[PDB]
């Protein structure tokens, strides 16, 4: 006899999929949700006349968990301007931009990529089971940057490519682990063609917002927003979960969505497994941000990657036109080389990156600083994919979930939608 | 004031997802099934002591839909022996049998699809709107002989691909059409490697008919078997749906997901569309079976190719070891070149396959024979995928399912589950 049946703590993907899998059952379902917002490591917000996503914001159909749910809730997708580009840039490590033809720039980083992954075949024939193999087990002893020295790529294709892997670690590649990235390009179709179609060329219609909405939705479930759980307590069959102002809620089964990063500012009696802890301690790897940034000129669809020293590491037109001008949309891996809530380092580096144009506005996440996010997408460091089951694993009546705690795409909307799925199940289970 | 919400006609995949949806929406739910069991073109059965699929068997990550329900449901996958193989043969229409060097074998097939879908990323970008492109539009002019005249292949490559090719098409290649097969090959990543691991190589674990079960139960809708539906009329604002015994329920909305070439079974008041009379004259082309082969020896782990003349067209080792001897899993792509119930003529033709071995047993599925099939999978003719939309139109309160209908992997189990997910959307639209 509990308040609840299931308390979701987090509502991005991953507890708004479980909470709408619960509620689905049946079951009396609450969502708490710390920020006064819904969508967790996903944001719609608007700038410059435009609907923007300042957080996660491209999917596709190659991704099985998100692209159901868009089925299911009719979603289309919308194209970014990413085909027939105007203009494909290098910042290297130097400082120097130099403009490179479309057509080449994609045959070098096309050779980067296929030649980091070239044993993804071999190593993730079964990418949701990421250590199926030994050889997956022994490689998560190395980084990317152990492999990147190895490959003797041309100088352009070593800064694309570390410009790229440096993106995917939201750090340094010499802390970013290498399974991870083999399990990413073998969840794309073992290809870098479609590997690298699922990364920013399609958005969701109605954006990220409007699917968390509708999984709400059709949940049922009572959400509250603003709302911080700081201790789980499991006694008397259930759980007694505790919120900021003391205020105490209990309940049959908790699903914990919040990111690994933020695990801190909660107390869990009695305490976790040691494994969990271990990972609590050593979180997961990305301090990145993102930014949008409107500029007078219509500089036409762009894409530019900047290596690991430099701040603007990844580069896309969100929108151009003669009149609008254009919106950048710019995913920095590292907040330390950049304060994007600064506005004139902003322009500064835009200027680097695109000398002559004039800085119209700039909108800005700083994920990394945010208290409810500690960091950006999902990046795991050296031997950390090897003890992922340490983090799925339940622990009595606590569910886990989240991206970081998905299989398949755990760099992506899709692997929270998946681990929510998970979840789901879990409650289930635990419930029969 | 009708005796139910909606009426879902027919209990495979595509039926069981609808009925799915629509049930833990709350809408109160009948589902009407032909034969005396459900799974539809997916039948588990059991044969020389193992479990076996005589209808649809292979289920990828890549499928977005299915992969989501196995997610949700917990079902892993089931490895059947692909890699490694001990025999790679060939049968040309003349009847010779080759051995070949399996990686000479796997290479040649490769070279052979690659040049057959080489404009696959250009013509079918987006593969889930099939005509996106006007290119797709133009080659539905085209069937897949066609554009296999003009890649001269080596005769084992031409034997490879057009044995392959009849198979999906379950029919002569010079009726199948093109834009199709191109549109396969794009969901599968763009590239053979993948796609070929998505068509058979894993199983559901639990089976076919767990995975129905599974939704028909969380379903919680009404089931009946043994009931075809003869006639729909739309009358006082929704449906009033007889079956063969002249019965009659009523239903807000109907939800079809019967095989396309059994629609002749159907009387529908108001007449459907001209569109889809067109549709429901041609039906679609799949005049395809299947049968298991029981022999006392061990041939180990096999996969055989037969062109289009002969009649053992796909063989694979469904299990095998020196106790048990072989279990063969063989696709035949046209009932007319082997009556796969008569025993006599499967061990001759096994035997011409596999000279020496001794025949212990049989199971066989003529699905094209079958009343509520009427064919197997679904296979499109030439100029039949540039008018699908007339396919899945709605007709007032009457929702069109089933994989037939679906955009992306139609002759898989993912679009049939892919069209009930879109089916019970469009039901929801109808009730609001
Ligand atoms: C800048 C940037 C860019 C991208 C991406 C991320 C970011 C940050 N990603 C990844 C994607 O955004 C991410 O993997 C998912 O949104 C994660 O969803 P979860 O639900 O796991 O965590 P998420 O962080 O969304 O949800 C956790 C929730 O818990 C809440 N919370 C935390 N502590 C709490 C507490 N104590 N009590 C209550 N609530 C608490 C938080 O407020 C949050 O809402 C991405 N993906 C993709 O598919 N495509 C892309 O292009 C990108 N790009
Ligand atoms: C031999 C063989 C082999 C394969 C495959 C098919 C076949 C036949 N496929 C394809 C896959 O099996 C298929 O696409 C789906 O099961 C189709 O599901 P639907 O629900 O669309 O039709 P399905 O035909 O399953 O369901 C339609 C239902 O309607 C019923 N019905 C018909 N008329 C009726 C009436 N008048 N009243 C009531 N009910 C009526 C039928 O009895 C049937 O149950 C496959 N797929 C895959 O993913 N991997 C694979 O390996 C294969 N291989």
């Amino acid at each position: 006899g509990f308040d609840y049946d299931v308390v979701v703590v987090g509502g991005g993907f991953a507890g708004a999929t479980a909470a709408r899998e619960c509620g689905l059952q049946g079951y009396r379902t609450l969502l708490l949700e710390a920020r006064s917002r819904l969508g967790g490591r996903t944001f719609t917000s608007r700038f410059a006349g435009q609907e923007i996503e300042l957080g996660g914001t491209w999917v596709h159909w190659l991704q099985p968990h998100v692209w159901a749910e868009m089925q299911r809730y009719g979603l289309g997708v919308v194209e970014d301007p990413l085909t027939n580009l105007d203009k494909t840039l290098i910042m290297y490590n130097d400082g120097i931009v130099e403009s490179i033809s479309p057509d080449e720039f994609g045959k070098n980083i096309r050779i980067a990529f296929e030649k980091l992954c070239h044993d993804a075949w071999e190593v993730f024939p079964r990418p949701h089971e990421p250590m199926f193999t030994e050889r997956a087990r022994e490689l998560d002893k190395s980084s990317v940057l152990d492999r990147i020295k190895t490959l003797g790529l041309s100088r352009l294709q070593q800064a694309q490519i570390n410009s790229y892997m440096a993106l995917y670690a939201g750090e340094t590649t010499d802390k970013f682990g290498l399974p991870g990235v083999l399990k990413l390009f073998a969840c794309g179709g073992w290809n870098y063609d479609a590997f690298m179609d699922t990364e920013t060329h399609y958005r969701i219609q109605g954006g990220t917002i409007g699917l968390i909405n509708a999984m709400l939705t059709d949940s049922g479930a009572e959400v509250r927003m603003s709302v911080p759980v700081t201790a789980v307590e499991q006694v008397n069959g259930g759980v007694k979960i505790k919120t900021d102002d003391d205020e105490i809620i209990t309940a049959g089964v908790v699903v914990m969505t919040v990111p690994l990063n933020t695990y801190k500012h909660i107390d869990f009696t009695p305490a976790l497994s040691k494994g969990k802890q271990r990972f609590i301690k050593e979180g997961q790897l990305s301090k990145g941000a993102k930014l949008y940034v409107h500029v007078k000129q219509n500089l036409g669809r762009v894409f530019a990657f900047a290596d690991e020293q430099q701040p603007l590491n990844w580069v896309q037109t969100r929108d151009y036109s003669d009149e609008l001008g254009t919106i950048l949309s710019i995913t920095i891996a590292r907040k330390e080389t950049i304060d994007v809530n600064d506005r004139d380092a902003v322009t500064r580096e835009v200027q680097k990156m695109f000398p002559g144009v004039e800085v119209l506005g700039t909108a800005a996440y700083d994920w990394t600083a945010d208290p409810f996010s500690l960091g950006a997408w999902a990046a795991y460091g050296v031997g950390q994919l090897s003890r992922l089951k340490d983090l799925q694993a339940a622990e009595g009546r606590i569910v886990f979930a989240g991206a970081e705690t998905s299989n398949g795409w755990h760099a992506s909307i899709d692997g929270a939608v998946e681990s929510g799925l998970r979840a789901g199940r879990e409650v289930k289970q635990l419930l029969s």
